[PDB]
């Protein structure tokens, strides 16, 4: 079922990388440029998953590279998290997304729970490969894929947590993705950038 056929059985994540461009488990691969694996080594011991490349990250073939990324940079500086230290990926591989007229850039469109079923065995292989001691889930739609599709990431912000059914029982931090803190009011996003931040802090201390 989806990609699971697509991921070989090895723990390289050049190898795990290279098969993933060639991965047909959902129909995200078709619209486009490539698929985006996680960057980092298999010494990391903090996984970072957000939800999918964006625009910037599919033609830059790396996550976290826009907007959202540079903000997540000013958040793991402040908690003193070095970024080459990590390894970081996404729910699903392939960027979804429309065009608007008048646009400045291709919009993001949300994984269906189905899309995000059918990339987790590349999120499994990575989580086997890394053996990370925790991982941060950045958002609604990575923290589903590994605690639940009724999982809401604000009723437990800043919680360490422990599911039986994931590789390694690592702990787990679920927090707000770094694209939420780019608009709104000055105050609410300041707020919310030092919740960011102290949310790392605990995964680091772990
Ligand atoms: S999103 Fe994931 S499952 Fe779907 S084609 Fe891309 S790599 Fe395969």
């Amino acid at each position: 079922a989806g990609a699971q056929d697509f991921v070989p059985h090895t723990a390289d994540l050049a190898e795990l990388a290279a098969a993933a461009g060639e991965c047909r488990g959902c129909g995200l691969y078709r619209d486009a440029t490539q698929a985006v694996f996680g960057a980092g080594g298999r010494s990391a011991r903090i996984m970072m998953i957000g939800e999918a490349p964006g625009d910037k990250e599919d033609l830059a073939g790396l996550p976290f590279v826009g907007p959202a990324g540079r903000l997540l940079d000013r958040a793991l500086e402040a908690a003193d998290i070095d970024r080459d230290a990590l390894y970081v990926t996404n729910a699903v591989k392939h960027f979804k997304f429309t065009r608007a007229a008048g646009g400045k850039r291709r919009i993001s469109k949300t994984p269906s729970r189905t899309e995000v079923v059918a990339c987790r065995p590349w999120l499994i292989a990575e989580m086997t490969s890394v053996e990370p001691d925790v991982v941060v889930l950045l958002g609604a739609t990575a923290a589903k894929a590994l605690l639940g599709n009724d999982f809401r990431v604000t009723q437990h912000r800043g919680e360490v947590l422990h599911v039986d059914d994931v590789p390694g029982d690592p702990a787990l931090v679920a927090t707000v993705h770094p694209s939420s803190l780019l608009r709104g009011p000055k105050e609410e996003r300041e707020s919310a950038f030092a919740g960011l931040v102290d949310d790392l802090r605990v995964a680091a201390d772990v």
